[PDB]
């Protein structure tokens, strides 16, 4: 029989430093089978799969010998070292914890939900591929590469929050992953990355990926939410959108919008994310334009009792014309 247990071990990487689960952060929620002295990187909410640098797997949980707490890793030392990271599998289990609990504690919702409304386990596929410099959502699970020359393993709170939140979006508004809706989809995932950081450690970087870009790569971050165009390709305002702009660059519009809103007088990140989550759940449609997206935010803010003037001001600063769909 499998019962709950606690895992001790390490996380982080050469860029941000190493930390320890059981000292600097909580112990990991693992499962154990006494009868065989085997532990599994899995709990009801999150399962970590060690892809073993392959591209396909049966999705059995990562299992390690454990002869109430146990060191993680195949050598029971707390490590699963890879491309400059201490243990991407430990970090993935914790990242799933954080994103699950942010959505549940702040919104009373399951991060991932089955069609019948019951909770869907977060399946985190780690060690995916050889030198794979990407992470993605595929409609049922989240997949994370170990990186190569530009990036450390793509397992952090922010990247995990981004990828799980593609699933949250698919299961709520369904924003399609191209055009303006796709820019919004990307942005919502970048906003959730920030929410995961803030929920867990009480601060967020306003950047995507600084914790996983290698310092010798020439890049400090993948994206900047305070001024997206700092990366040389993303746009800061909707008027700079054009058809064919990649979703990872048109995401600047709603990333900048979220930054602006969260920093208005008497706002904060949580309030701004409250508006975006409620819009995702209740108003945004699969085909949304940036403009319709702003109308959804105003309707969501009205439902929450928040100040619509602050929403309108932020929308106008990113050149969104909400008047087509919201008249008051
Ligand atoms: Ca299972
Ligand atoms: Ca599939
Ligand atoms: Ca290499
Ligand atoms: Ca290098
Ligand atoms: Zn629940
Ligand atoms: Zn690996
Ligand atoms: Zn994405
Ligand atoms: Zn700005
Ligand atoms: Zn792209």
């Amino acid at each position: 029989e499998k019962v709950q247990a606690k895992g001790m071990g390490f996380g982080g990487n050469r860029k941000i430093g190493e930390y320890q689960f059981g000292k600097d952060l909580p112990l990991l929620e693992i499962t154990r089978d006494s009868s065989v002295e085997m532990c599994f990187m899995e709990n009801t909410d999150v399962k970590v799969v060690d892809m073993g640098h392959k591209y396909y797997s049966n999705n059995k949980p990562m299992q390690f010998t454990c002869k109430k707490t146990y060191y993680t890793g195949y050598s029971a030392d707390g490590y699963d070292r890879d491309n400059g990271a201490a243990s991407p599998t430990n970090d993935a289990l914790y990242a799933g914890y954080v994103i699950k609990h942010m959505y549940h504690d702040w919104y009373g919702v399951e991060a991932l939900t089955k069609s019948d409304g019951s909770p869907m386990q977060l399946v985190m596929r780690v060690h995916y591929g050889q030198g794979y410099e990407n992470a993605y959502w595929d409609g049922k699970q989240m997949t994370f590469g170990d990186g190569d020359t530009m990036m450390y393993p793509l397992v952090s709170l922010g990247v995990g929050g981004h990828e799980v939140s593609h699933g949250f979006t698919e299961q709520h508004s369904g924003l399609e992953y191209f055009g303006q809706s796709g820019g919004m989809n990307e942005s919502f995932s970048d906003m959730a990355a920030q929410a995961a950081e803030y929920y867990s450690v009480g601060k967020n970087s306003w950047q995507i990926g600084p914790e996983i870009m290698k310092e010798d790569s020439g890049y400090d971050a993948l994206r900047y939410m305070d001024k997206p165009s700092r990366d040389g390709m993303s746009i800061d305002v909707a008027d700079d959108y054009y058809g064919g702009l990649d979703v990872h660059y048109s995401s600047g519009v709603y990333n900048h919008l979220f930054y602006i809103l969260a920093n208005q007088p008497n706002w904060n990140l949580r309030m701004a994310f409250d508006v975006m989550v409620k819009a995702n759940m209740d108003y945004w449609t699969p085909y949304s334009t940036f403009d319709e997206g702003g109308c959804g935010m105003l309707s969501a803010a009205k439902d929450l009792g928040y100040n619509l003037d602050d929403i309108k001001k932020s929308l106008s600063e990113v050149t969104i014309n909400y008047q087509s769909c919201y008249v008051d």
